[PDB]
Formats: structure tokens, C-alpha cells, sequence
């Protein structure tokens, strides 16, 4: 790899891409941030790791939290911490003050410290160390001055040494300086920032690495998320544009709409369906989903709007059972709001789904569902997010956007989206003679032929019904369509008088 | 109790003291405290955060002249 | 414990819930606002939830 | 005294609505804020009507203003405080520095002072107690945590004394700290805050109440009045919505309209008249303030657009004479730009004036005229108070609209108040042949029927009249018609 900077790995989903590699071994990372950040974590995480995937023994340092409670907290995320101080992988050195303590000790400590952890690292045989709450050290009577020259003889020492070593920082605003003294930042060779912006009572955590002298990285913040797996990062930026592409055709669920594609969506492909409030796209969805389990393959729906109860009865009534669906272990309903957690988390909450079930195919009934509140930008990252992830797993997707305003819409997509989607589906109503008619379209299919007409057609207990196009009416987009009439009464089937039959024979 | 002479520095040490004697004890206490700003730092001496195990944020938050009161688990 | 951190209920309407089961056993949990904002009602009513539920005497210094 | 919290009215109107009673009695309340705000006024207004209401001793302490000063400016509100200090019924404890002096005199004079203080608290068997810019008093030398032990001492001793009490504070941003130290916060068990607001180079006064230990309040802030009998307080959030409500009718001064409407206005609802400039607004309200002249009944004018004299000319001009309408003190017109204040002294105004000629109907001459320049929340506000209060008052209330936009507008109203509004008489301009024609018509009534046509009408000098809708055209609402001309059926 091009790179003069030895790195060396972290095994912290997401991380060691956005360090192109790992921290600089032989080096200081100084990852600092507010509190409840991720910090300590990070670190604990960071010498695990080491200890259980390259047998790397590890030197972690509390300075304010108890030895005892390092363990006892790092089996949230399952973790024998104490084993592993138990079968001398894993040095935790104490240093926390004391509850019946004087006052005045962080100058001559701070160099009997080297000396200490240099005991340590010398006697467990360690790569990696921990030093968890340098501040609290000078919040006793410092400034600036005397803060730089005390960081830098620790680190220049364990330089000397040969550790790679990590320190934590705590800060009291998210944006501002990166650390208290702000003095950190520059005695450092990597600085690593973690944040957890506020903004619309939501919290959004995010991980950044400023610099690393050396080497290059992933510029900007990227959104993170502590699960019971700890620290979890999306390179959505790092996220290349390679997946793969294949003809092969599967079904919507919906015959005459198949046609309608040129011959049934392209297995890799998106697929967007939009229209104003109640014109179908929920169906079709569940058509989708349905008939991916009536072929015998899994997929997912994430309704963000109707229950999971709802989703049955309404389902039902369009015939197509979802109580059996669920039970074959076939279609895995999801289902939840998007104000119950910030993008960052129903990001992930899909693609974990994604990973203990494996679907086949995909549905997010109602995109625009998530949109709510959310700034553009931050929704529009989050669609490339999911679209990205489905296109480069071979999992169709198709995905439901309703835009604000029915019948006058000069845009179907709102926020923006309709050029990173392949193929778009479109339902409109059709103000014909004060009825509320319901008709679909094929916009475009990236690789298909697909039919270009604007079809309409109707709802029954049985489903969509395809029937026929709007021929002999203009401004018909515009909603409310103005009948010039060339014909109509045109063959197809003249022959008046007796015609029909009724219902008792023909 | 700092509100007679006291600085940051002093006041984090006796936090530490005070939380961790009543950490051995066992006792699951609850401690209240006031601040300035309603999105300023999180505890009046700039210190009380990263004190403590688990932190908790109530605020009656301004707006149009309707206060809204929220509550938060840092 | 060899486990994860056990929670106390506050039987707060709502609390137990955002917190995912209440506060962490044998720790202290700060609440901080500004004033008028929750605070004592949080801490007192922490207290009295505390007797009148599962019976476990209470200490309010102020 | 096993029961909840017990409180002592300020008879400050619209306070003891927001406090939920008023301050607890015995305990500390603390109204702090900037310059110019209330405090020395508040707790003078505190003990006066706590003499001249229920007779209970007022204990006032002054650390800056001289005695002889807080007398001379209280009588600008009409009340000689010298007279309750002749009957020893208030009693202004001295306690400003004078011109010289030493120094090095701490925590010295705040014990000595708890003991003058609880001196006049026995000797004239006290009962409410204020203290005036407590503040002035640390400003000698001292920090935060200096303050917190010389106030705790204080308020620690009053509540034993057992005489409620109000504590005034400064402060210097207007939305920052609440009290200078940012200590007498906390020191407080009740803190009130006076927010003297610019914006718009313009200033509305708020008060709010952040806390009140041991009891329930009003969240938010407030704005109020200061005026010649002190401060006022108008609890708009307060304001219930229990209206009474009739089935009676009023004449809207024109006939043919009274028709449209089934019978006509009721009595209790408020009407709102919307159209582009110049569809003849002013005119209706000119007729509807007539009628109420005819019955000789007492109504009232505002208008925020043309002047005392211009409207006695296009009035006299549409046959109406007003001249005489004023002599029969059957009409009252006020007239004020909307510029000359902001809708808080206005909605006063209001109603001050509907006491003082306990009118029976009323007419805005423009709502927009006072949307003028003000945020739509401080405006949608403002209707609301005087539509409350026309409602609660039985009095018939009608606004008018000037819309934004002649011609195709698509709201009767901008600012929304159309969800305020009972009936909607709406005005617009039609475009036939060339000319700029009217039409009028009653777009909704909550309780009657009226008219459902766009009936077109002219303007002579014999007023409004109303005459046939245009049943041959098409999309007459817009604005620009287009006759249907259908050729019958073809034969
Ligand atoms: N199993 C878990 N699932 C989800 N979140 C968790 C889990 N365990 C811990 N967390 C979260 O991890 C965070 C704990 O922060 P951490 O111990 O990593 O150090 P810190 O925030 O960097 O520093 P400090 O000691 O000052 O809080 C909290 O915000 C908490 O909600
Ligand atoms: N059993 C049924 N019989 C006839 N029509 C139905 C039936 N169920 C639903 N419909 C029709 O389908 C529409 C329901 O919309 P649908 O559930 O398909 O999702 P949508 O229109 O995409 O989104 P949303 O319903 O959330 O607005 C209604 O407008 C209605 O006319
Ligand atoms: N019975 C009650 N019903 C409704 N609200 C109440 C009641 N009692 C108090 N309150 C509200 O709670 C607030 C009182 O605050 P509280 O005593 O709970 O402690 P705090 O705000 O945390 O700290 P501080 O001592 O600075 O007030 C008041 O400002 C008021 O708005
Ligand atoms: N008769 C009056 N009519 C209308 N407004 C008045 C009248 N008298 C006083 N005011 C207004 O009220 C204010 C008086 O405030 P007051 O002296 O009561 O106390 P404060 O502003 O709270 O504190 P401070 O002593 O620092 O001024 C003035 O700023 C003024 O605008
Ligand atoms: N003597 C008159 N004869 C004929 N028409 C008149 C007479 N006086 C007024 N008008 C008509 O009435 C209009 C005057 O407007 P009016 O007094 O009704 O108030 P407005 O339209 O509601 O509001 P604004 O005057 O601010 O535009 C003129 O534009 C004109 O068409
Ligand atoms: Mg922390
Ligand atoms: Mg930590
Ligand atoms: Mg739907
Ligand atoms: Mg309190
Ligand atoms: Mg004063
Ligand atoms: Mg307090
Ligand atoms: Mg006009
Ligand atoms: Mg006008």
C-alpha cells in the first residue's frame, strides 16, 4: 500500500478505512470529544481487539473511572475485560485518585507515570496503549503553558518506547476548540474528533479524523452509531461506485405492469414509486414483497407509516395473505417511525435486517416518510446510503415516495432523488368528469424498453387493474384533463342494438 | 457547596471524592444541579460531566415566548 | 455483579422508558437544568416512588 | 399547616391569573431584569394594594432611591404614599448610602439591617415586605459566592419573620443570566422576570414566572402595559373559551346585505370584510356604524388608515353624517397610525376605550393597517385579544381586510385569520368588458344560511348597491371572467 506511515488496525467497523489503514504505529492518536461521545470506549475497543484478533497484548490507564468498573462496564458490549487482565493480555493500570485525598500531584507523578506504564508495556509484552482522561490530570491548578510540556514528555516518551498509544480528550463545545487546553491538537500526530451534534432534539454522533501526520484519510465528520457490538462507522463517502449490473429479470408482483417494463424489473435495479397521497404505491409494494415469497425468496418491507397490523388488514383486502408470508419465514416485516431515532440509526436498523435474514428483494414503503423533519442533504445521504448498499448486494429495492401535493405536481421527486434511482414507477390521479380516476406510468427504466403510455388503472378487492390510456385527453398531467375528441366512438366494437346479456345467461 | 470561594479544578476533585465515597456504600444516588444557559455547558463549573457515571439533562427551553420543557439522557 | 449494569426503576412515568430500564445500580446519575426546570421533583419524586413501590427507605439531603 | 401552598393576590391585573393565586404568602419572590423594566415599580404596586385592599402594614426597602423620591414619582400612578406613612400603614425603611462615607463595611450592615428590618416587620405588625434593588447593595466589592451567603441570610430570616416578600434584581442581557450573580437564581423559592425587549427598534415588555416552589403557574412569558394606573398584565393565554352565545340578529347597515346573510349578523360573532384596495371596504364598516346610530346605540371606530377629518368627508360624501353621529355621543371615533405603538398598547387602547362607552358594536377600519411591521404570531396574537374580548362582551365585532393582492388572491386573509373570523363577507374586483366592476359576497356564516352568489354592486353617494350576479360568466372568482355565451343547446 502507498502509504509511509505503518498503520496498524483497529477492527472497528468502519474506522480503519476512514485512517486508510489504522493508527501510525509507533504513534500518539489523541481522540477527543464532549461527554457520552464514545471516547473511552474507542480506546477500550481499540486495545480488545488487539488482545483478541492479533494477540497484542494491552496497556489501558484509567485516570477517573475505577479499574473495577472498566470491566464491570465493558460487558455491555460482551466483554471478559477480567479475563483477559486475567490471562495477562490486558494490563488496566489505576491511577484514579483517592476518595480521603490531599491535593497537589501531577508533575513528578506525571514523570514517575512514564516510568510506571514503561514498567507495564516492558513487563506484559504490549503494542498498545490506553490513556483515558489526560485532562482530568490538570484540572487541579493549570493553564496552557504547563499542559503542553507535561502532554508532550508522555508522548515523546512512548514514542521513544514504541507503542502506539491512544489518549482521550474531553471539550465542553462540539465545534470549537478540540480540546480543553487547546493545546492537545498540535502535540499529537493523529487527532481524532468525536462529536454528538444536537440540532431538532435528535442526537447525531459523528467520528473525524482532523490529521495524521503521515499519511492521508477521510476527510469530515462520518456517522457512527454504539450498538451492543460497540462503535460502528458508514464510510458513505468511502462507499466506491462498483457494483454490479445484470439483465435478469424478475417480477412486480403485477403482470401487465411486467410488460409495462420491457419484461419485469432488472434484478440489480431501484426501483421508485411516486404519487400523490392515496394513489396505490403501499400496494404495489406489498405486491412486490408478496410475490418475492410466492417464488420462494426473502425480502423485507420497513413500513414507516402503517402498523404491522395494519399492514395485514389492508394487505388482506388486496388479497395476498401476510400472515402466512411471515410464518414460511418468506417476507419480514419491519416497520417503525422515523422520529423514533436519527438516520444514522434507521440506517443501520435496515442493513443489520438485511444481514440476519438475507432478503432477496427489498421495499421502504414511503422514502418521504423518513424525509420528515430531516434536512435535505442528510436525507438525500441517507437514500444513497440504503440505495447504495441493496445496488452492490444484488437485492432489488423498490422504494415509495409521495409527493406533497396531489394532481399539479411538477415533481415527482421533492428533494431530489429521482437521478440516483434506475427505474421510476408513477401513479397520478385524473380528474375525469368530477371522478378522482387513478393512472400509472413507466418514466424510465435505465436499461428496459418499457411502454410509454400513462395507462390507467383501477383498484379491487383482486388488485391493480392495467386498463387502458387516456388517449383522447390533453393537459392530462396537469390533473384535471381537457377532452378533444377525434373519435372515441371509433370501432373496437360498434354493433349496437342487443349487445350484452346479463347475469342470468349468454 | 462550591459557592463560597471555589474554582473548577477544587470543585472536580470534590465531585470525584463525593461520588466515588458514596459509590462504595452502594447507595444509587441522584444529584441535582443548576447551570446559566439552557444549552450552555451542562453543569455551572464546566467539570461536573465527566465526573460522574451517568448524566442527565432537564431544560425548559425558550422559544416564541412558550417555554417547552425537555428532558435528556446524555 | 459478573454481568452488565442492573437498573432501579423510578417508576417515573416515561423515564424507565427513555432510560431504557432507570437509573444504574449503586451510582450516582447527575440532573442538572437550569432553574425551574425539573431537578428536586426529579430527585424527591425518585425518592418517594422509591418507598411507595418497593419498599426502599430513602435519604434526601439538601 | 398541612395543605398545599397558600398565596396572597397582588390585585396586579393579570398577574394573579398567571401565578395561579399570587406570590406564596411568607416566602421570597424574586422579579429581576434589566433597566427599565417593572421591579421598583411591581413591588411598589406590591404593598400599595396590599394596604388599600386588605389592609396589610407594606414594608418597603430602598437601597438607592431616596425615600422622599419613590413618594414623588409613585404619585405618578395617583397615590400619595406619604399618606399610608402619616397613617403608619407603609413604611419606607431608608437604607440608601448618602454622600460620604468609609468602607471595609461587608456582611457588617446586611445583620444589622435583618434587625431594622424585623424591626418595622413587629413594630407596625407588617405583612408584606419588598426590597428594592437588592443588588445596589454587593455592588461594593464582592463575587458570586459572597452574594449567595448575604441573600441566603436575608430570605432564611424573612420566611421565619413569616412576611411574604418580593426581592427586585438587575440584569443586563435582556435574555441571559436572570439576576447579575446568576446566584439569586437558586436563592430564590419564586423567580419572576421583567424583559423590557427591543426588536424593530420598537419595545414590548414581558413578564414571566420561571418558578414557583410547591405549586403549578403559567409557563411562558407575557407581555404587559405601563401606564398611569400602574402596571397591567394581559394574560392572553388565559383568556377561557366560554363566550356567550345568542341566537339574535343586527343589521349590517345595508339591506340587501342583511338579506344575503339569512336575517343578518348575530349580535355575538365577529365579521370579517376582505378585499383588494380599494373594493370598498371602509365603506361597509361607514354603513355598519350607522345603523347602530339608528337604534341609537353607543359604537366605536378604529381606524389606523385615513384621519379624523378625511373620514367625515368620503362619509358625508356617501350620504352618511357623521357630524352628527359624534353631538348624539352615539359613535366614537379613535384614529392612531399603527406606527405610533405596538399591538400590546393597542389592544389596551381597545379596550380602555369600550369601558368608557360601553359600546354594543365596533368595526377595525383595517387589520393589515396593523399587521403593518409586526410578526404574524405577534399579530395573530393581537386579533385574537380584541376578538376574544369583542366576544366575551357581547359585543358584534367587525374587522377589516386590505388582502395583499387585487385580483386572483387565494385567501380571504394572509396572516390566517380566517379560523378566527365568524362570517367572511368578501370583496373582490371583476373584470367584464373593460371595467373594473365589483362583487360582493358572504363566503361563510357559522350559524345562518346567507346568499351563496357573487352578487356584483356599485358605489354612488347614496352608498352600496348591491345588484345582480354575474350567472353568465366563468371563473368570476379569479378576478378576469369569461362569459359562457353558450349557444343555447343549438336548437
Ligand atoms: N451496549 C450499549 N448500547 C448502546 N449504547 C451504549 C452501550 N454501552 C455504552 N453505550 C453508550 O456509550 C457511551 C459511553 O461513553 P464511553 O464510556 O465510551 O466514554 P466517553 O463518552 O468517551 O467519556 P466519559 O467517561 O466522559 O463519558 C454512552 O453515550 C452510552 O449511551
Ligand atoms: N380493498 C380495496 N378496494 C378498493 N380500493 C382499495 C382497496 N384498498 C385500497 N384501495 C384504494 O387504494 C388506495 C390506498 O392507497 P395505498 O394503500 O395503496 O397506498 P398509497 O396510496 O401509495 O399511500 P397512502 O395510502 O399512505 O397514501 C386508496 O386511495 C383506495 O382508493
Ligand atoms: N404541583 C405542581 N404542578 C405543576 N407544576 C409544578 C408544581 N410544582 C412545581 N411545579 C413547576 O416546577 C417548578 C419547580 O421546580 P422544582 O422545585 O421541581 O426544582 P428545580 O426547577 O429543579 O430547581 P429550583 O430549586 O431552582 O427550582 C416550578 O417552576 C413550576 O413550573
Ligand atoms: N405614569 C407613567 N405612565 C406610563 N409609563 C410610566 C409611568 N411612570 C413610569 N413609567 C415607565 O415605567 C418605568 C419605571 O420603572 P421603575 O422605576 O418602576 O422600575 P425598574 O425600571 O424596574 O427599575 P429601576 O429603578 O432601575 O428603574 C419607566 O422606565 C417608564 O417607562
Ligand atoms: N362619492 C363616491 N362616488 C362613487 N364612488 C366612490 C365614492 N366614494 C368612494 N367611492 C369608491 O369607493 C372607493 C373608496 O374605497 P373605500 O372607502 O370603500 O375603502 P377600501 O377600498 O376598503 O380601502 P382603501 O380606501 O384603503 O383602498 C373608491 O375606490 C371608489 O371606487
Ligand atoms: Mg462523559
Ligand atoms: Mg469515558
Ligand atoms: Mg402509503
Ligand atoms: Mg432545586
Ligand atoms: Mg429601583
Ligand atoms: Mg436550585
Ligand atoms: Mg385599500
Ligand atoms: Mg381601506
Amino acid at each position: 500500500e502507498h502509504q509511509a506511515i505503518a498503520k496498524m488496525r483497529t477492527m472497528i467497523e468502519g474506522f480503519d478505512d476512514i485512517s486508510h489503514g489504522g493508527l501510525p504505529i509507533g504513534r500518539s492518536t489523541l481522540v477527543s470529544g464532549t461527554s457520552g461521545t464514545g471516547k473511552t470506549l474507542f480506546s477500550i475497543q481499540f486495545l480488545y481487539n488487539g488482545i483478541i484478533e492479533f494477540d497484542e497484548p494491552g496497556v489501558f490507564v484509567t485516570f477517573e473511572e475505577t479499574p473495577q468498573d472498566i470491566i464491570k462496564n465493558a460487558r455491555s458490549f460482551g466483554w471478559d475485560l477480567a479475563k483477559l487482565v486475567d490471562e495477562g493480555k490486558l494490563f488496566i493500570l489505576d491511577a484514579s485518585p483517592d476518595p480521603e485525598g490531599q491535593e497537589v500531584v501531577g508533575g513528578f507523578d506525571l514523570s514517575a507515570l512514564i516510568e510506571r506504564i514503561n514498567y507495564a508495556i516492558q513487563k506484559y509484552r504490549a503494542r498498545r496503549v490506553s490513556i483515558d482522561s489526560v485532562t482530568s490530570v490538570f484540572q487541579q491548578y493549570d493553564a496552557s503553558s504547563v499542559v503542553r510540556r507535561e502532554l508532550f514528555r508522555l508522548v515523546a516518551r512512548l514514542k521513544q518506547i514504541g507503542a502506539t498509544t491512544v489518549m482521550t480528550t474531553e471539550r465542553i463545545e462540539e465545534y470549537g476548540p478540540i480540546a480543553r487546553y487547546g493545546v492537545e491538537e498540535f502535540v499529537s500526530d493523529n487527532v481524532v474528533i468525536l462529536r454528538n451534534v444536537l440540532e431538532g432534539e435528535r442526537r447525531r454522533r459523528t467520528l473525524e479524523i482532523l490529521k495524521l501526520r503521515g499519511t492521508s484519510h477521510m476527510k469530515g465528520e462520518y456517522p457512527f452509531t454504539i450498538t451492543d457490538h460497540g462503535i460502528n462507522i458508514f464510510p458513505l463517502g468511502a462507499m466506491r461506485l462498483t457494483q454490479r449490473s445484470s439483465n435478469v429479470r424478475v417480477s412486480s408482483g403485477v403482470v401487465r405492469l411486467d410488460e409495462m417494463c420491457g419484461g419485469g424489473f432488472f434484478k440489480d435495479s431501484i426501483i421508485l414509486a411516486t404519487g400523490a397521497t392515496g394513489t396505490g404505491k403501499t400496494l404495489l409494494v406489498s405486491r412486490f414483497v408478496e410475490n418475492a415469497c410466492a417464488n420462494k425468496e426473502r425480502a423485507i418491507l420497513f413500513a414507516y407509516e402503517e402498523s404491522r397490523a395494519q399492514l395485514l388488514r389492508n394487505a388482506y383486502s388486496w388479497g395476498m395473505d401476510f400472515e402466512e408470508m411471515e410464518r414460511q419465514n418468506l417476507l419480514k416485516i419491519v416497520c417503525a417511525y422515523p422520529e423514533s431515532a436519527g438516520l444514522e440509526d434507521h440506517l443501520q436498523i435496515i442493513k443489520s435486517e438485511i444481514n440476519d435474514f438475507k432478503p432477496a428483494r427489498i421495499a421502504i414503503d414511503s422514502l418521504s416518510a423518513l424525509a420528515r423533519g430531516v434536512s435535505n442533504n442528510a436525507f438525500r445521504q441517507f437514500v444513497i446510503g440504503v440505495t447504495g448498499y441493496a445496488k452492490q448486494e444484488e437485492i432489488t429495492g423498490l422504494f415509495t415516495n409521495t409527493s406533497d401535493q396531489f394532481m399539479g405536481a411538477h415533481s415527482i421527486t421533492d428533494s431530489h432523488i429521482a437521478t440516483i434511482t434506475d427505474t421510476i414507477i408513477l401513479l397520478q390521479y385524473v380528474e375525469i368528469r368530477g371522478e378522482m380516476s387513478r393512472a400509472i406510468n413507466v418514466f424510465k427504466m435505465r436499461g428496459s424498453w418499457h411502454d410509454k403510455a400513462i395507462r390507467e388503472f383501477m383498484i379491487s378487492d383482486k388488485g391493480p387493474d392495467i386498463k387502458d390510456s387516456f388517449r383522447n385527453f390533453e393537459r392530462i398531467i396537469s390533473g384535471s384533463p381537457t377532452r378533444i375528441t377525434v373519435d372515441e366512438k371509433s370501432e373496437l366494437s360498434r354493433i349496437v342494438r342487443g349487445v350484452q346479456e346479463k347475469g342470468p345467461e349468454s
